[PDB]
């Protein structure tokens, strides 16, 4: 799973409507591990970078998701992001999304979501969230590249860092690093979740 004893990711998708096609999707063998030092360079060595955050800890909060996104779908159309987390504790969440292009942070989006009681547990729904202009434009350019290897080339410099903290205590609950390639249309979107380690 992508989660800890305290907070667990349930579903994550990015999509276009318009007024659904999913570019990437996580619905929910231990879990392979990746040494965080390998991806230090795909994120800023600045405040709120992978290096900085991992140093505070707890190490078990950190995950890598590699995405093979489906970009086969011209101008619409509702572009959106949906996340759903769950816990057994009642919290409010502060979710920070940092989009990075060549190590540098080009976008940060901070959102807050309160626990909702449902089915003997707390669910945190951040559904139908507008995709920022930057991502829409970027996707619209990327879909036009003639070769999937050129999308892969363009994507090797593009990463997202998602930091979920307990809004009242400032403790870190979940830190997911995203890295990207493209999938074909017959293979469909795919992902591989990893745990980040250092030892
Ligand atoms: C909520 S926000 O708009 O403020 N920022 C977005 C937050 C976000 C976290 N993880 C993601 C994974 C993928 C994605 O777009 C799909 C996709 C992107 C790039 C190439 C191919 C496909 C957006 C996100």
């Amino acid at each position: 799973g992508l989660g800890t004893a305290r907070l667990q990711l349930v579903e994550f998708s990015a999509f276009v409507e318009p007024p659904r096609h999913l570019f990437v999707h996580i619905s929910q063998p231990p879990l392979e591990s990746v040494d965080v030092r390998q991806i230090y360079d795909k994120f800023p060595e600045k405040k709120g970078g992978l290096r900085e955050l991992y140093d505070r800890g707890p190490p078990h909060a950190f995950f890598l998701v590699k995405f093979w996104a489906d970009l086969n779908w011209s101008s619409g159309g509702f572009y959106g992001v949906s996340s759903q987390y769950e816990s057994l504790e009642h919290m409010t969440l502060t979710c920070s999304s940092k989009v990075c292009s060549f190590g540098k942070q080009v976008v940060e989006k901070v959102e807050t979501e309160r626990a909702q009681l449902e089915d003997g547990r707390f669910v945190y729904r951040l559904l139908r969230s507008p995709m920022c202009e930057y991502l829409v434009n970027f996707l619209h350019k990327l879909r036009q590249l003639p070769e999937r290897y050129m999308m892969n080339s363009v994507l090797e410099n593009f990463t997202i860092l998602q930091v979920v903290t307990n809004r009242d205590t400032q403790e870190l609950l979940l830190c997911t690093a995203y890295v990207f390639e493209v999938s074909t249309s017959e293979r469909g979107a795919q992902h591989h979740i990893y745990r980040l380690v250092r030892d």
